[PDB]
């Protein structure tokens, strides 16, 4: 929609600003499932022991 | 201060950039509480052991 009503020189401006938001979501999922999974591997360590 | 003495077209960009750097440094302050909160549950699981 950004392209359908607005010029380029703007465009990469806007589009910048979604991307570095949705990137930094991505940051944040994937720093969580880490820190979770560390906990599942220790519950995991000690239903093996 | 900004919004008052400004613009308010571009006083909206400017907070924007004070709402994104205060809510990464509260997105900051929370990843390291999980990670602490795993050492002190490491720990409580060793002293009830």
């Amino acid at each position: 929609d950004i392209f359908s009503r607005l010029d380029p020189p703007e465009a990469e401006v806007q589009i910048d600003r979604l991307i570095t938001g949705r990137l930094q979501s991505l940051q944040t999922y994937v720093t969580q499932q880490l820190i979770r999974a560390a906990e599942i591997r220790a519950s995991a360590n000690l239903a093996a022991t």
